[PDB]
């Protein structure tokens, strides 16, 4: 309920600094409030649709019992650059649950790889998307070529605002059985790789999930959170980056103070 007016300028002044672009949107789930800005635009997505991954091997969990215990071998072939997780399981495999766990919480390259191959590839977590009532989120390629940020390029990108929405919709929403949606919190909250972004704009009192994406080109990063204050609703938010050239470097200070500006339009302590 417009409340970005409070912090519009602000917005405007750190993405200045910080030589790019910048897209947020945050509801406060108990009065419906939000704050906006380029929420709308299109950002490359990077790791950050490993959340979303996880939401639909969830989803799908729901339908096949056996699911997420079902071991995965994979070869060495299968371990591309950043799969810190994977790599300490080759010989050995590792369940669909500890897959999506190590996707979620060390951003893991080859378990995200491997469990786009479960659900259909990149249309296959698109179509999960669309069955949520997502019509921005778009996935096409593969890790690692999906990094590829290039300006103006739709392809593994979505909105701050969708994002946020289908991440209210997962966590705190009726999109996933009671179950599936605690369990989709609890790797959120048990991500590694998210301590310099929203977290660090968060009291040390308060919940966190949160879910990272780091391109490293054209100063695309970005993290999407739940934050449960205390005595009172949910907050859920999403904080996107980008910039013009190519060895443009992201800032994890600037996704903090653009999560804090976005808490602060909201009112929250
Ligand atoms: C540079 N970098 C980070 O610095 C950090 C993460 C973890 P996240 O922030 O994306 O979750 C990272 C993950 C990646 F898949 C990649 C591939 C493009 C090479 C790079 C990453």
């Amino acid at each position: 309920h417009m409340l970005t007016n409070l912090v519009a300028e602000p917005f405007a002044k750190l993405e200045q600094d910080f030589g790019g672009s910048i897209g947020v949107y945050a509801m406060d789930t108990g009065s419906g409030a939000t704050v906006s800005y380029r929420a709308e635009e299109r950002f490359p997505l990077c790791s950050s649709f490993k959340g979303f991954l996880a939401a639909a091997v969830l989803a799908r969990s729901q339908q096949q019992a056996g699911l997420l215990d079902t071991p995965i071998r994979y070869g060495k072939n299968a371990l591309v650059p950043w799969s810190p997780i994977s790599e300490k399981y080759l010989t050995t495999g590792m369940t669909v649950a500890e897959l999506s766990a190590a996707a979620v919480q060390y951003s893991d390259n080859a378990a995200a790889n491997l469990l786009l191959k479960e659900l259909g590839g990149p249309a296959g977590l698109t179509a999960f998307m669309r069955s949520i009532g997502d019509t921005t989120f778009r996935l096409d390629r593969w890790e690692l070529e999906l990094n590829s940020a290039i300006p103006g390029d739709a392809r593994d990108t979505s909105s701050p605002r969708a994002v946020t929405e289908s991440l209210q919709k997962l966590t705190l929403g009726s999109a996933l059985a009671a179950p599936q949606r605690q369990q989709f919190v609890d790797w959120l909250k048990g991500n590694t790789t998210g301590n310099h972004r929203i977290r660090a704009a968060v009291p040390a009192d308060w919940a966190v999930g949160d879910k990272t994406g780091t391109c490293g080109v054209y100063g695309t990063a970005n993290d999407y959170a739940v934050v449960w204050p205390t005595g009172r609703a949910p907050i859920v938010l999403a904080v996107y980056t980008r910039a013009p050239n190519k060895d443009d470097k992201h800032s994890e200070a600037v996704i903090a103070a653009a999560a804090r500006l976005a808490l602060e339009g909201l009112g929250v302590n």
